[PDB]
């Protein structure tokens, strides 16, 4: 339509202008008398016509002469052929391809530049008002305004363009230049473009058109043309307006970190649709039970396949298999009608915290199976085996409408806690959570390597892999390899001028504090700097967008195509007027535009909907709350720890919670901004998590974190758990009363003093633990002074006191050989104390030492459910779920004969009922149980008669009939044994006994006829049944005072005493109770053999029971009468009335027979010994000590015995009487002149039994143990002779007193002389093993190392018992089982080395040699486990290797000195003479007994060889002078071997004349007895 204009050319001008004949015509012909005009008013059709001034002078002159013309008779075409190619001699440029565009150029300069002047003259027409924004834009430039819109500025830019183009071919006159007019063709396309697209919106895309009117410029001005330097400044100030400040970096960043997202429109509402039914899948999910995890893992997976088929562009079979889904959860939902129980979520904790310690890309099929039984929904789950997720993937799980359960043990504290508290639920709850907890074994398990690993220098490592890839594609190459200062010199050369400054002060300082971040602080500093750091680089202030720049250069192409192809069939007409048919020059002269030039437009589709409403969205909230002002102000409000500190916070993650679930949900079409935006709202926001878990980390009140228990590392050591009591004594001082919580963690360091077998350094956390006890029960009195029951009836304080003094005797037991599986149950129950009450708690990482503990509570209690008492006290879960199945079928068969009868009433009594059986929790005892299966039996029963045949449950009658009958021997075998039950009920009152002795004998020892006075009362006001409980418990504080030590050796004198003397008692008190039961255990047995069913009739069962329940309560009461009774009865009765076996120690020649050569080698021996004269008169003396026998008192005694049982039993009493009266007085006329012959302050000692039982001596020595045998037999005859007690009596009283005050202090010097016996005996073996010493003494060097082999003696056997455990838990979970054979002959080799440590008392030089063998065995058992800690599990082995690399001349005279005083002592023995019944020989052998006990001087001979041993054992002495010790040593060993066989001889002569003398007194003093009562 050009080309009709060049083509209609007749001289002149076709007839000069006629005067508008196309006027005369009236659209195609007033247009086109327009483009003439602008033809004219330009010197274009006058610049043509100087160029055919030679092609007019050359035709005039060589053709015919005529009238000449204004114009030539040639087209405006001007480029056929036909000499106008010559006319080319100036500006050749016509056989150039920029001939036809000088014609072209001002078709398309008119069509643009009369569009707006169309549209500045609607600018005037109306004023907001479904106007255009172009048009709107021209209102500054004309008078109507408007309010807003001023931005941009198109119109007012989109103009210049086109008066430049007016102003250079107006006023050029050339045509020749290097390609101008092509030039001119591509920047009036533009202009075409940048007026469609500003019609009402898309600010965004005008960010193409500054760049290809930029790179039109560049373009330009690489053809050398003149022209660029003309106008020079069309897009200088449209960059000046247009420009951006905040992110230059998003055209960058954008295109690394995106993922795949689908590319057609029918695509994006498939998509959502898939979303539509991941959501209804979730809400299914969480009501299934344990057996329908094969289907849900099979709709999980379809899902995975329909997400790489939304993406793959491929719907064919999409919608007719996503009806299968349809199908498939309608068929999931028809069963979830039917559950009677619903299911209840139980360790929804526990699930979802296992997660987060495993949730990433990496490890994708431990997630996968923890998906279905877990809170995360599976829209979610689909981003982890497709890697189709950004930023790690912590961040997704962690923030709910949770990063305190990630680096703390609040997962391992929450795990035992629903473990105790599960057996406090109903009945509908033990089938669903014996396979809800084995399930979480199977996870905890495969989870092991995941838990165990370090979490706070794990994300430091997400950082780095994830900051280094920031700089990577800003600075060119790679960031590992490159200095401090080489990276900063490629930042100008590579980015842009403002990026500069942020990059060396947001991310520089976030890669220096990322790698010296040693606490929480420096790496939750370091993540948040990092994360306002990608603020200032994503986020632009004015719309960019990197995905329009693709989609505007093929809008381009699609325009520049169009214009092409009008531009040929316009002018494929004009081919039939002034042409032939083959060619026109001009045909090749047009650029033909290519089909196959398509710049790749797909990447991500976006629509016609304009962005520019999103970056006014995110720069609303990125500079209310989000700005760098806002976030400075926390950061240094949490360093000054000032106020006010966590209250902000929450404000900030609940602005930015609604913020990002504003994007989500928000317009639905794209997210490769929002995505990348998301991952760093959500780093930002763990930065401040991190601040949390320090602070709370700085607050602490105790030091002492929970799971102090469950854990075999901290227990062992000795130094840990005295450290463990002086950090709470701010818990226990500072407590209420009735807490009932702080005496039970007192109760857990009394099972820790025994399970260190009663160390001497945890001896001060048992006597203050015990002081606290007291102080609790001494606050408590002074405030108060301030079928079983139920037949009983008719006619927790305590058993917290019941526990504290069963610990406290069974702590002073013998032996209990330790172990680490009964002693963290207990330990189980005090962290749910300590979780509970106590606050301000440390935080600290799970450890392997807590996860080998917390598994075997688990598997302790589901194996508690599934093997298998007393009735109507047990509960019982074996046998609840036997009843808890064979109601479950009776209601099954109930619901499908209810749906047509339902108005009966049997049918809906049992229903209730069978409802309200399943209801009881499992705390219940079996006479509950056994009501309710009875009174469903009547329902069952009755409604068999009524009904028809057809019923045929007969099946289930006869399974409740065995049922009951199968209860009813269980309570037969209560009434069998009946009798345990009330020994134990008595068994309870030992709970306030134990504070009544506490205070008389321990703050006593904090005297000794108080003490016995107030003990006293303690046995003489009790009762029968009581009486053994008694003397259990003194007995345990006997063993209290011998575990102090010598300290006050007299409070345990009073305590022996008393002890020995009511132990006499106990066979007359065990004699009544057990004739007496044989009269009641008959009369139970008779009426338990009544009971007996035959034709088992279940109604007449329960009418023999109340009857049977009657008769028994009688017998127990009557059974009371005899525990109950006084036991102040057989006291003050006394004994009825035939003679003991001793110890016979006998032990000479042991050690008399390396001697001979030992006085040879014997340096000071001259200066001040034979030994023939000395070891030969030594024993010649030996035999006359051993000669000499005293004469018995106990057969003078048992000669009267005999003479006064002829004297009184021949008596017939008749009232022979003379006669009988003389012989009477004749045996007391004899014998009391007979004892006034043999020998014979008294009273002050002797008032009453409690004065002469304070100040005695005791026997506590195990030789002599048979002397007591009848001294405590004449203490409970002597109030009884004091109460009968005409002058024979006053005699004979007065001279029973003289014997005891001569029986009485011989107790002492002779307790005293069995004391040094046992010190001297084990020195003895002393040094009769250092005579047979071959090497040299070590005991400076090996001493130590015996403490090493000791401390692995007790605990390192006891760990393989506890690491062979927890290998049978995984071993029922997994297939790592051989790793058990390791462990036990590794164990076995072991006690091959602990005997031979222990076989020598005294150590030898040769141990040196044995030592190494055991420390080279330990690094070859540490190498051993470290090759079996693969293909398996390594918690177990972990903490039994991290403990064993936790725990990895002068002489002479001291035998000189005991050589003289041996001697001397002996001499002086001698001195008094042996002389063997004559006269007197009570008061001389009751003395010499004295004597040779006093001169031995035993005190001090046993006491020079305690000096002389102490330089020997404590010191060293190498080889040399060696051999000289080892020939003293031997040279003095036969006479000490001598000294210790003089005291065999004087204790053996002196303990049997004390046990004759005491039967003596015991016989002679009944005598007395009888005579004054009758």
């Amino acid at each position: 339509p050009i080309e009709e204009s060049l083509a209609a050319v007749i001289p002149i001008s076709h007839l000069g202008e006629v005067g508008k004949w196309a006027n005369n015509v009236l659209k195609i012909a007033e247009r086109l008398y327009v483009f003439i005009t602008f033809l004219t008013d330009m010197g274009v059709l006058e610049k043509i016509n100087n160029l055919y001034k030679p092609a007019n002078l050359k035709f005039q002159k060589a053709l015919g002469l005529h009238d000449k013309q204004l114009t030539e008779e040639t087209v405006s075409l001007t480029l056929n052929e036909y000499v106008l190619p010559t006319v080319s001699k100036y500006s050749d440029k016509i056989k150039s391809p920029e001939s036809l565009y000088l014609l072209s150029s001002l078709r398309l300069l008119l069509n643009s530049l009369n569009a707006l002047k169309l549209i500045n003259e609607k600018s005037t027409h109306g004023k907001i008002d479904e106007l255009t924004y172009i048009e709107l834009s021209a209102a500054a430039f004309n008078g109507r305004h408007l309010k807003n819109i001023p931005r941009i500025p198109i119109f007012c830019i989109l103009y210049n363009i086109l008066t430049v183009m007016s102003e250079n071919l107006k006023t050029e006159s050339l045509f020749c230049g290097s390609n101008q007019y092509q030039y001119y063709w591509d920047l009036l396309v533009i202009v075409i473009a940048a007026l469609e697209t500003a019609v009402t919106k898309d600010e965004a895309r005008l960010r193409v058109y500054k760049e290809l009117i930029d790179s039109w410029i560049a373009s330009v001005k690489s053809k050398s043309d003149i022209e660029i330097t003309p106008f020079l400044n069309i897009n200088l100030e449209f960059t000046d307006v247009l420009q951006l400040s905040r992110g230059h970096s998003i055209t960058l960043l954008w295109d690394i970190f995106r993922k795949n997202y689908p590319t057609t429109s029918n695509s994006w509402l498939a998509f959502e649709k898939l979303i539509n039914l991941s959501e209804k899948f979730d809400k299914v999910r969480l009501l299934q039970f344990s057996e329908s995890y094969n289907s849900i893992k099979d709709l999980m997976d379809v899902f995975r396949l329909l997400n790489d088929d939304v993406l793959n562009n491929k719907l064919s079979e999409f919608n007719l298999l996503l009806s299968k889904l349809e199908d498939g959860i309608n068929e999931l939902e028809l069963i979830s009608n039917k559950f009677l129980n619903k299911r209840k979520h139980y360790f929804a904790d526990e699930f979802d915290n296992l997660i987060r310690y495993t949730f990433s890309v990496d490890t994708a099929e431990l997630i996968k199976e923890l998906a279905p039984a877990s809170s995360l929904a599976t829209q979610k789950l689909t981003k982890l085996i497709t890697n189709k997720y950004n930023y790690p993937p912590i961040f997704d799980v962690l923030w709910t409408e949770f990063t305190s359960t990630i680096f703390s043990s609040q997962f391992l504290e929450d795990v035992v806690r629903k473990s105790n508290n599960l057996k406090s639920f109903s009945g509908n709850q033990i089938k669903q959570s014996i396979s809800d907890a084995e399930l979480l074994l199977s996870s905890t398990i495969k989870c092991s390597p995941n838990l165990l690993k370090s979490q706070m220098e794990y994300y430091k490592n997400m950082l780095l892999s994830w900051l280094r890839k920031v700089i990577d594609i800003h600075v060119g190459g790679d960031c590992l390899k490159l200095t401090l200062k080489e990276l900063c010199s490629l930042i100008e050369e590579k980015t842009a001028s403002e990026t500069r400054v942020t990059f060396a002060e947001y991310i520089f300082p976030a890669l220096d504090l990322a790698e010296s971040s040693k606490s929480l602080e420096e790496l939750g500093e370091a993540w948040i700097t990092f994360g306002t750091g990608l603020l200032l680089l994503f986020v632009p202030d004015s719309p960019y967008d990197p995905a329009i720049h693709d989609y505007v250069l093929y809008d381009l192409f699609l325009k520049t195509k169009t214009f092409s192809q009008n531009l040929m069939k316009s002018w494929r007409n004009v081919r039939k007027v002034i042409s032939g048919d083959e060619e026109i020059f001009t045909e090749k002269l047009i650029n033909t535009i290519s089909d196959d030039d398509a710049p790749q437009s797909p990447r991500v589709y976006r629509t016609g909907m304009s962005i520019d409403s999103l970056f006014d969205e995110w720069m609303a909230f990125l500079s209310s709350t989000m700005s760098s002002r806002q976030i400075k102000e926390l950061v240094s409000s949490y360093k000054c720890n000032s106020d006010q500190s966590d209250r902000r916070l929450e404000m900030l993650q609940q602005n930015s919670a609604h913020f990002l679930n504003r994007l989500e949900s928000g317009y639905s079409k794209f997210a490769d901004l929002n995505d990348i935006l998301a991952g760093y709202i959500y780093s930002i926001n763990f930065g401040f998590d991190l601040l949390k878990l320090q602070k709370s980390k700085d607050r602490a009140s105790f030091q002492i974190s929970p799971l102090w228990s469950m854990d075999p590392i901290n227990i062992s050591c000795a130094e840990n758990v005295l450290s463990a009591y002086h950090e709470l004594s701010r818990f226990f001082k500072k407590g209420d009363m009735e807490d009932t919580s702080i005496e039970k963690v007192l109760m857990y360091f009394l099972t820790l003093f025994k399970f260190h077998k009663r160390d001497t350094n945890l001896l001060e956390i048992f006597e203050a633990a015990l002081y606290t006890l007291y102080s609790r029960w001494s606050v408590r009195r002074f405030r108060q002074e301030q079928y079983e029951a139920d037949f009983r009836k008719l006619f927790n304080l305590d058993d917290i006191y019941f526990k504290l003094a069963d610990t406290y005797i069974s702590v002073f037991d013998k032996d209990h050989d330790a172990n680490f599986s009964s002693e963290l149950k207990s330990g189980a129950i005090i962290t749910t104390i300590l979780s509970e009450d106590l606050k301000n708690t440390r935080i600290e990482e799970l450890k392997s030492g807590s996860l080998s503990a917390v598994i075997n509570t688990l598997d302790a209690e589901t194996q508690s459910f599934k093997n298998t008492i007393d009735f109507y006290h047990d509960f019982s879960i074996p046998e609840f779920q036997k009843a808890g199945d064979i109601i479950e079928t009776v209601l099954k068969s109930v619901l499908k004969l209810l749906k047509q009868w339902p108005e009966h009433a049997t049918l809906k009594e049992l229903y209730r009922v069978s409802q309200e059986f399943l209801n009881y929790p499992i705390k219940t005892p079996l006479a509950r149980q056994l009501q309710k299966i009875e009174q469903i039996y009547t329902y069952l029963a009755e409604w068999e008669k009524y009904a028809s045949s057809e019923v045929s449950l007969n099946n289930t009658v006869k399974l409740i009939t065995d049922l009951i009958v199968s209860w009813r021997k269980l309570e037969l075998r209560t009434w069998k044994g009946l009798f345990n039950s009330e020994d134990a009920k008595t068994r309870k009152s030992i709970g306030k006994w134990w504070f009544y002795l506490y205070e008389s004998i321990v703050i006593s020892n904090f005297n000794a006829t108080l003490l016995v006075s107030s003990l006293n009362l303690f046995f003489s006001k009790s009762t029968l049944g009581e009486f053994n409980a008694r003397l259990d418990l003194v007995k345990a504080f006997y063993k209290h005072i011998q575990l102090i030590g010598l300290r006050s050796s007299k409070i345990a004198g009073l305590l022996h005493n008393t002890i020995k003397f009511y132990y006499q008692f106990k066979p007359l008190i065990d004699e009544r109770i057990t004739n007496g039961k044989k009269s009641l255990e008959k009369e139970i047995d008779d009426i338990i053999l009544l009971a007996s069913w035959k034709d088992v009739n279940v109604d007449a069962l329960k009418q023999s029971s109340r009857k049977s329940h009657n008769n028994l309560y009688k017998i127990v009461r009557k059974y009371r009468d005899l525990l109950n009774g006084d036991a102040k009865t057989i006291i003050e009765a006394g004994l009825l009335y035939x003679x003991x076996x001793x110890x016979x120690x006998x032990x000479x020649x042991x050690x008399x027979x390396x001697x001979x050569x030992x006085x040879x080698x014997x340096x000071x021996x001259x200066x001040x010994r034979n030994i023939d004269t000395v070891a030969s008169n030594m024993d010649s003396y030996l035999e006359k000590i051993s000669s000499q026998e005293f004469p018995n008192f106990a057969d003078l005694a048992s000669d009267f015995y005999a003479e006064a049982e002829r004297l009184r039993k021949e008596t017939p009493n008749v009232y022979r009487l003379a006669y009988l009266k003389t012989q009477k007085s004749k045996l007391l006329g004899d014998a009391l002149k007979e004892l006034r012959r043999i020998g014979l302050d008294i009273q002050k000692v002797q008032s009453s039994t409690t004065t002469i039982l304070a100040n005695i001596a005791p026997f506590n020595n195990e030789y002599l143990n048979s002397s007591d045998a009848f001294f405590f037999k004449i203490l409970d005859l002597l109030p009884k002779l004091r109460s009968a007690a005409v002058a024979a009596i006053e005699r004979g009283m007065a001279l029973a007193q003289s014997l005891m005050f001569s029986l009485i202090t011989v107790r002492h010097p002779l307790s005293e002389f069995t004391n040094d016996y046992c010190k001297i005996n084990g020195m003895m073996l002393d040094l009769e093993h250092f005579t047979c010493l071959k090497g040299d003494i070590v005991h400076s060097s090996l001493k130590a190392n015996v403490d090493n082999v000791r401390l692995f003696e007790k605990w390192l056997p006891s760990l393989l018992d506890y690491a062979a455990q927890t290998l049978s838990v995984i071993s029922k979970y997994s297939a790592t089982s051989e790793q058990q054979k390791i462990l036990l002959d590794a164990k076995s080799t072991l006690s091959s080395f602990f005997v031979h440590f222990n076989s020598s008392r005294i150590f030898d030089s040769s141990f040196i040699e044995s030592y190494s063998r055991f420390e080279l065995f330990i690094n070859e058992l540490l190498k051993k486990l470290e090759n079996a800690k693969e293909t398996g599990n390594a918690f177990v082995f972990d903490i039994i290797i991290e403990w064993i690399k936790a725990n990895k001349e002068d002489v002479e005279q001291a035998f000189r000195r005991t050589f003289t005083s041996i001697i001397l002592s002996f001499q002086k023995v001698i001195g008094d003479g042996i002389e063997s019944t004559d006269d007197n020989w009570l008061s001389a052998s009751f003395k010499k007994v004295m004597v040779n006990v006093k001169l031995l001087r035993s005190s001090v001979v046993s006491k020079n060889i305690e000096t002389a041993l102490s330089l020997l054992k404590d010191f060293d002495f190498t080889t040399t002078e060696s051999i000289y010790v080892k020939s003293v040593i031997s040279f003095t060993l036969p006479v000490i071997t001598r000294y210790y066989n003089a005291m065999t001889v004087v204790l053996e002569r002196s303990r049997i004349y004390y046990t004759n003398t005491s039967r003596g007194m015991y016989i002679l003093s009944t005598i007395l007895h009888s005579l004054a009562k009758n």
